[PDB]
């Protein structure tokens, strides 16, 4: 009924990808990853700046804050979920492109957003993952089809995401400082449309670095464990956004293969991004069935026994597919962690 | 909540397309385009008999019959959708690469198809547009999700079909010379998940020349104008399908557009098809509201004022999109058709 049959794909005729994997053996190849994606990005904020100067030359004192800025902050500045989306935005907006939001709105280039991003270099040390800041360029690709907690709902949600990063360090320090490194920003939703006992999480890569999750199941809060789940669920999704910038994993995104987690048939990518997402949360509640505490574990029994049932469905579906080979690496490496844990 | 938002396109940084609109100055560019794919068809379908060979030795005697086949009879015949269908399942099948039908089912390589399809060749073939025929390979991309009409159901049908290509003659016989060319199959579906008072049609470029459109609906059966347009919609996608083989029309199908046809981002590919298919059938319901009888003239009006405002909507949104100069050609001259109307 929904379908997905115009594929353009009838034509069907430098990195360690196992260290990249666990966050213990990462930190260097996260790293490299970075440094590649933030020489591009500089030079396309750089293009940003130009159009800017183009529509109004009265922003040249603004423009003038980033040019004395020293490059260690510009190249983390360019790679801001906020900063990566303006620039993007700014870019096609040049070329004749229009960006919408998943409601259908039109993203509006905002030369005024510069002020703000200048006026940010004057407190450059804050929080290291930014919990709820106010930034539109943040909220923007949803536009109103998303709502975004503030105020008492998001003060309530900072503590328990305190809560969650603490269980996450204390599983993996490795991990937590994954997240911050890849993960910076986590901004807290709500899902008009979806069940109030339904956890809702999700991540665009316009806007990389930015985690979307909820705090509130109807009106009650959200546990440090399900919090957890959701931020690592986003935060595999962030990671792998990072790797296939620079190193593609799929040759040919046809045909599409059914996913264990979705009902119609999703492309190969969506897959691969499935299976790297439930292989860290198989590992998160492998933890907690051992080591948690007595209430944890009955919960957690079960999130094992489901994902690697939908993992040992999803892994063989995924390898009959038109991989590269550091994507074929990839699932090899998942299926190991899969079956090591059986 | 449904969302699409993990596209690895996060990296935004000849032939006369007028005359191949119309049906009347199209023939020759056609013709250009088939004989264009027939020859890779060819050697792909010579491919898969190799590979049938290894297999199975035994079928030899099968496989001669269609080497030394005129090649006049195999160029129409590696073209047909049963037979584009088995032969991509058959070559991906040889690669280690599975393709699935849209219920998530396996679609298995079946080697024995060959002694039907050679049964083809020595049958006299019968009418132009095959209506309804029975055949596995044109089912197969559907599997249980789609039912398909059989006996007296089909008995119906096969009459609405030839008073909707009577009408279609009567309005433009190059359309329906286009529609034999291009459209060679037309099979009766029904969808059970749809409502019955919505005409269900779908076409998909996995089985190329094979329209799926819905007699039954409900306690009644569709008439000669509505089923004339479910065949002229989906006749034009496998217009769009044989030009994008050869001259791609999209330079990069990202960000996803809105689309007035439906409720979310649909990408730009997506959106040049609804335009081509909404071209013709704005053109299709102004010929009935002017020359009609007087009973279609008022659903003909309502359908011009729709589908106009509609494509006056779209035309603009894919304008702002990364499209190729036969891309911007072919839009163009969909939006000088829809202008042309008052």
């Amino acid at each position: 009924m929904g379908s997905s049959h115009h594929h353009h794909h009838h034509s069907s005729g430098f990195i360690d990808i196992a260290a990249f994997e666990s966050p213990l053996t990462s930190s260097a190849s996260i790293q490299q990853l970075l440094e590649h994606w933030a020489a591009d990005a500089r030079k396309e904020f750089e293009k940003a700046l130009m159009a800017v100067l183009e529509k109004e030359p009265g922003k040249r004192d603004i423009i003038n804050q980033f040019q004395t800025c020293p490059p260690e902050i510009l190249n983390k500045l360019v790679l801001r979920p906020s900063v990566v989306l303006w620039t993007t935005v700014m870019l096609q907006a040049s070329n004749g492109i229009t960006i919408h939001s998943i409601d259908g709105e039109l993203i509006a280039p905002d030369i005024n957003y510069l002020e703000e991003l200048a006026e940010s270099l004057k407190s450059p040390n804050e929080g290291v993952p930014y919990i709820n800041r106010d930034d539109l360029w943040l909220r923007l690709p949803f536009g109103q089809r998303i709502l975004f907690e503030s105020d008492e709902v998001g003060n309530i949600g900072t503590t328990i995401v305190h809560e969650s990063l603490k269980l996450i360090e204390s599983w993996r320090p490795a991990l937590l400082s994954e997240i911050i490194t890849i993960s910076p920003e986590i901004q807290f939703i709500k899902d008009p449309t979806a069940h109030p006992d339904k956890v809702v999480s999700f991540s665009d890569n316009s806007v990389p670095g930015a985690l979307y999750v909820s705090i509130r199941q109807g009106s009650r809060y959200i546990d440090q464990y399900d919090l957890a789940d959701s931020l690592i669920h986003e935060h595999r999704h962030q990671k792998l956004y990072l790797l296939q910038r620079s190193i593609p994993l799929i040759e040919i995104d046809a045909p599409l293969v059914p996913s264990p987690w979705r009902e119609d048939l999703r492309p190969p990518s969506g897959l691969l991004h499935a299976i790297f997402v439930f292989t860290h949360l198989l590992e998160f509640w492998a933890y907690l069935s051992r080591e948690g505490q007595d209430q944890i574990k009955v919960r957690a029994k079960n999130q094992v026994e489901t994902i690697r049932t939908r993992l040992l469905v999803a892994i063989p579906t995924l390898k009959r597919t038109h991989l590269t080979t550091a994507g074929r690496e990839m699932v090899e490496q998942l299926e190991e962690l899969t079956t090591n844990m059986g």
